[PDB]
Formats: C-alpha cells, structure tokens, sequence
C-alpha cells in the first residue's frame, strides 16, 4: 500500500527517509513493527521511517 505522512520526519541515519507532512510514501514493506520501508512518490528515494509518522491511503 501507499500512506500519506501525518507529520514531517527528518531523517537521523542514511537508510532513512525524510518528508513532509502530506507527502506520500509508496511501496511500503512492513519489515517491522515500529520502522517501515517505503518509497517516496516525489523523488523516487527509499529508506526506513517510523510508522507512526503516516497513515494509508489518501
């Protein structure tokens, strides 16, 4: 599925993304249960990000 960030979340590490705010992440793998792994639709970037930072769909 594809989620849309709730609020803005700056990356600390370079496997992670960072995005804003109504951004929408792509792809998502749930490879954990707290840090998922997804794509950006914006610019194509993947990395991790904690899930609570989106919600699915639109």
């Amino acid at each position: 599925p594809w989620a849309t960030a709730e609020y803005d979340y700056d990356a600390a590490e370079d496997n992670e993304l960072t995005f804003v705010e109504n951004d929408k992440i792509i792809n998502i793998e749930f490879v954990d249960d707290d840090w998922w792994l997804g794509e950006l639709e914006k610019d194509g970037s993947k990395g991790l990000f904690p899930s609570n930072y989106v919600s699915l769909g639109n």
